């Protein structure tokens, strides 16, 4: 019926409501995992739809491997041993050689990558796979963010030369950004990881980081690796180059997830529900009949031009509800527009419409009313949310050169630039100096979250930030190592 | 290289050639699992493709449920016990209760059904998902037909009346037979299955039955069951209706899987290899220039053409190839249609065409040329490799009124069409007595088969089936029982 707890009461509170409410999501009987209702999976059947597409112009084709994988094919690679769910009986009896749900595929496919590649007749290999992902998280489970089986993609490629892999890196970085801000008007900073955040696996590892204004966490939303020939070499992945000479493949591998669904609620979810972007909404406008046999045939008229022109279009014509009882049950559910088609309205040749994101109404005439103008008020209500998250995003984004205004800007729920020479030692120092002097609500700690900063990101586009002239060393122990960028550091989920 | 075994002299061994050298699949290494490539994937996507667009003008709608049910859900519903995959523990640490990987989701999903559905407004509720599924077979696995991880789509419906119920079962069934006919032109039978063979939640199950005439063995391409109330009893899925009365819901499921892969490939695959049905078929069509300036632009003007209608070309212009190597290598993946461009062709303005099903070379006039003429010529290779499977298969139906007919037509690798009366009892008389009688290859016995006749289906038209008067009960102690139906016979996967 409605959000009893609003978003800056209780944000756990709230985004339980919004989920279950607005039928995206249901609670199940196995910690940590989630039931996806159809509003929901139509989500993220369209981020498949519009990443398939995108990348079959790369060349890249569509496989399914295996959900299991062997102990000997896993330990060819201690960290995340605690993680892996073990299958040991079948029926009543013990397997003789228990066998492992997949947290990830590089152990289950780069064996077969070192069979078919052969030669450099047989690279560019670049496949793709839209799969289950298990994994026994120790962190407090959080519906889509954190969920112990979660649904992705992830992609692997190989390639004969370095320059290869680093374009389809940040390529594959470019798509990830184009599905959080052109299909979920969410914005993102782009960044490579530190050594200490970084896949352990790869040379390097560049994120699209998300950010949570309400709680002021970041979130990462995608990751895009270049792994050198770290897997080449440990999976014997050689061909016969060119010139003649046994070489190892550069390989790539970038994973997006079910994650994106829950960014995309916690940024534009507000007290009366959901809010949809337009591109990825189940129903993008809802057509309502204010109860007439002839406004009945005009309502009509208004479903079935909009249905024509490829609108997702619900005609609510329900007897026994009353308008404002339908207001709430299609604002509650996250329908972008309204058309609202009245006597009066009528009379004047308009309709009104009305927008989920600021609410707003005006009329429209039905001179001007058409499947294109339409579209150009849903492209009017995506530009508006993804504006507005990126404003408010960019005001929470502080330059801080000292620790005092590093240690205030974290309090206060902002993502802090600082002043940056790479080390594991000090990313752990200011990790656990910030949980020392941090505070965080109560809601965030019985979400099992911190509020100790970690790194987000070094952001690839420095040429805004200003200078590091005369700035120090966050680590006093590490003063001897001058600082060279900025780099991105809050609270996280 | 090439298939160096005929279909007709080792079955197994033929199908493991075909499927790994057409670059379908890869084994693996957990038993029974097995890696699906590009070309494979490609099929079982055009069928989810198909099947969704279909299913949407039904009003089902995709969801998803996880992977994960609890021992106590799972043993709500009231056998299959040794095929369950339980996880037991993440990394060394046991889990509290061992949980077991979804063998098919009944109890996953029906307990929300109960919490969803409250009034007769709710209904129907009709989802639908595309997922994998574990089962510990015992039996011998084979490549698609039966692994121990498969994929397949279930649905799952619940409705306020059987009149509902009934009429998406068969709806649901006859999209069966499309997917099978209009896709991978294999001919099915529709029928009801036997007591002994229906699903044991079932009021009644029906199946699409497929034959591989090769080893004359059928195998059950697709279920739909109607469920009657028997699961919303059990999980308790009630109603307020119209009258106030609380009511228990009718339910439906019905599934269908990649064993589809299998049985397409065992029908048209012979002893070249891959034999693809055009509207799954990866590339629908190959262009390969005989070698020039303008023969090479004739030959990329051709590809373009069919480029843009939408058809899935391939230009192989590879330059050290000749062209009966070309020709192998596309007929091996199973390509349906090669056009050769030479220069003695286009001074005869012609380009020569060659057929996959049958081998046949044609030559075409360039103003005949077309995307829509290509399009019609691989409707005919569609419309063909029906035809000619739905011949076979109709030669290999016999109608077998006595005994001694029946275990002739059975052991030659016929389907037996007996006269019939329903009773578990007889059932298993004819399968051990068959069973004892019975005889069948080595690659099948090797394949873990048996030459026992199983029941198949009681087919839905018995219009054309011969009198049942004065025939008598093949079971003996039930000589009073006079057959009342015709069912069909025979060996099975
Ligand atoms: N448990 C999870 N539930 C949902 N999405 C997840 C989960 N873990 C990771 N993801 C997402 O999947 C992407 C690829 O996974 P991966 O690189 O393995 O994550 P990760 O290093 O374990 N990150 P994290 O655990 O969030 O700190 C990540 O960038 C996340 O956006
Ligand atoms: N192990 C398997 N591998 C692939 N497909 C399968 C497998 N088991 C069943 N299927 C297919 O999935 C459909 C729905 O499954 P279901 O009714 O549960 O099969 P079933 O009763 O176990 N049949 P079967 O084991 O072949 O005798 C079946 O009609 C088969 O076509
Ligand atoms: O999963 C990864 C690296 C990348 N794999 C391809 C998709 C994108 C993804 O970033 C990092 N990672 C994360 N969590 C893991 C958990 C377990 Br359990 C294991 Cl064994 C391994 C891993 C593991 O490798
Ligand atoms: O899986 C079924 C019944 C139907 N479920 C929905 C999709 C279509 C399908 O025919 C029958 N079946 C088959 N094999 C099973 C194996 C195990 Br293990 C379990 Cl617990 C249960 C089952 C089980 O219920
Ligand atoms: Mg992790
Ligand atoms: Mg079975």
């Amino acid at each position: 019926e409605g959000i009893d707890v609003k978003k800056q009461e209780n944000f756990s509170e709230w985004y339980s409501q919004v989920i279950t409410k607005s039928e995206f999501l249901d609670y199940y009987d196995v910690s940590g995992c989630y039931i996806f209702r159809p509003n929901c999976w139509f989500v993220w059947e369209s981020v498949q739809k519009f990443f398939d597409a995108e990348i079959k112009k790369l060349g890249v084709q569509n496989v399914m491997f295996p959900l299991f994988v062997t102990k000997r094919a896993l330990e060819t690679e201690e960290g995340f041993s605690p993680e892996v769910a073990w299958v040991t009986k079948s029926g009543n009896s013990d397997l003789q050689e228990p066998i492992a749900l997949r947290p990830t595929s590089e152990t289950i496919m780069y064996p077969s990558y070192a069979k078919w590649i052969q030669s450099h007749r047989d690279l560019p290999l670049k496949l793709n796979q839209w799969t289950n992902v298990v994994r026994w998280e120790f962190k407090h489970a959080v519906p889509f963010i954190r969920s112990r089986e979660f649904y992705w993609q992830e992609g692997h490629s190989a390639f004969k030369s370095k320059e290869e892999a680093d374009e389809e890196v940040f390529t594959i970085l470019e798509l990830y950004k184009r599905v959080y801000e052109e299909l979920l008007a969410v914005p993102v900073i782009k960044g490579t990881k530190t050594e200490n955040e970084k896949f352990a696996g790869a040379d390097y590892t560049t994120t699209v980081e998300t950010f949570i204004a309400t709680n002021g966490r970041a979130v990462q939303g995608g990751t895009s690796h270049h792994l050198g020939q770290n897997f080449s070499k440990m999976f014997k992945i050689q061909f016969e180059a060119e010139n003649k000479e046994t070489q190892f493949a550069y390989q790539n591998s970038w994973g997006l997830s079910t994650r994106t669904l829950g960014v995309m609620i916690m940024v534009h979810g507000d007290d009366k529900g959901m809010v949809l972007p337009p591109r990825v909404a189940f129903c993008q406008v809802v057509v309502i009949p204010l109860i007439n046999a002839t406004l009945v045939e005009k309502t009509k008229e208004i479903y079935n031009e909009l249905e024509k022109a490829g609108i997702r279009v619900k005609l609510d014509d329900r007897l026994e509800r009353t308008p404002g009882w339908k207001y709430n049950y299609w604002e509650l559910r996250g329908v972008p527009l309204r058309i609202e088609v009245g006597p009066k309205d009528l009379e004047k040749q308009q309709i009104m419409l009305c927008r989920r994101d600021t609410g707003e109404k005006w009329t429209m005439p039905l001179s001007e009313f058409s499947g294109d103008s339409i579209k150009a008020v849903l492209d009017k209500i995506h530009d508006s949310m993804l504006n507005k998250a990126r404003k408010e995003m960019n005001e929470r984004i502080v330059v801080t050169r000292t620790w005092p205004e590093f240690i205030k800007a974290l309090n206060s729920g902002n993502m802090c630039l600082i002043p940056w020479h790479e080390s594991k030692a000090a990313e752990e120092y200011i990790k656990e100096k910030s949980k020392l002097e941090s505070v965080q609500s109560q809601s965030d700690a019985n979400t099992g979250l911190t509020g100790a900063a970690k790194s987000l990101c070094v952001p690839l586009d420095q040429s805004s930030f200003p200078s590091l002239e005369g700035l120090e060393n966050f680590y006093p122990e590490e003063a001897h190592k001058k600082p060279n960028c900025w780099a991105l550091f809050g609270r996280s989920y």
